[PDB]
RNA sequence: UUGUU
């Protein structure tokens, strides 16, 4: 119940309830928990024909949308059932891990930037930011494995040095 | 021109 994935799913009849999709589920596994998405702007309070599905395995959650997703379709829908894994289950956020890193050399490429950050962790993507037919614009993106990792850079790293041809010493500091 | 494809 470690590796456990909750699921999205939409498009179900709103007249549906949890008691329906209990029964819709459980045949691919164990069902932890279930929940109608609803609306309680007005009354009465009204489901927005989707829910959240909480198998007990991994196994459960990863077959169930094998044989559901675009492939079943419930009574009456129109379109097939559309299932993944929920939003609230995205425990790694690039964005939170993406590092900015400003006043690199102009001279700089991917490689060179790649060396003076590999001992804080491992790089996921190096890429820089230049042109758009012109060349570099001074900074770079990078994204690590672990958040950890990016923390570190930071301290080890913001305005450690000042690059060739730049005006004030390198920025590190995560992504906007 | 400190530049966040």
């Amino acid at each position: 119940d470690p590796d456990a994935i909750k699921m999205f799913v939409g498009q179900i009849p709103r007249s549906w309830s949890e008691k329906e999709l209990k029964e819709l589920f459980e045949p691919y596994g164990a069902v932890y928990q279930i929940n109608v998405l609803r609306d309680r702007s007005q009354n009465p309070p009204q489901s927005k024909g989707c829910c959240f599905v909480t198998f007990y395995t991994r196994k459960a959650a990863l077959e169930a949308q094998n044989a559901l997703h675009n492939i079943k379709t419930l009574p009456g829908m129109h379109h097939p059932i559309q299932m993944k894994p929920a939003d609230s289950e995205k425990s790694n956020a690039v964005e939170d891990r993406k590092l900015f890193i400003g006043m690199v050399s102009k001279k700089c490429n991917e490689n060179d930037i790649r060396v003076m950050f590999s001992p804080f962790g491992q790089i996921e993507e190096c890429r820089i930011l230049r042109g758009p037919d012109g060349l570099s614009r001074g900074c770079a993106f990078v994204t690590f494995s672990t958040r950890a990792m990016a923390q570190n850079a930071i301290k080890a790293m913001h305005q450690s040095q000042t690059m060739e041809g730049c005006s004030s010493p390198i920025v590190v500091k995560f992504a906007d």
